């Protein structure tokens, strides 16, 4: 399924014609995609309340991963 880089067909970061990144971007969408490019690692994507660890982007992943 390497034909869609974004989920929304109206996202500007990804081309709707091919449904994939259009300009020199690294990601069309994601909790860590600034300017359509992968943000940086150590990026808190989800802060768990209570006594859990903080999830942070790895700088190379646009979507926020997990710690399992």
């Amino acid at each position: 399924g390497k034909e869609c880089d974004c989920s929304s067909p109206e996202n500007p970061c990804c081309d709707a014609a091919t449904c994939k990144l259009r300009p020199g971007a690294q990601c069309g969408e994601g909790l860590c995609c600034e300017q359509c490019k992968f943000s940086r690692a150590g990026k808190i994507c989800r802060i768990p309340r209570g006594d859990m660890p903080d999830d942070r982007c790895t700088g190379q992943s646009a979507d926020c991963p997990r710690y399992h």
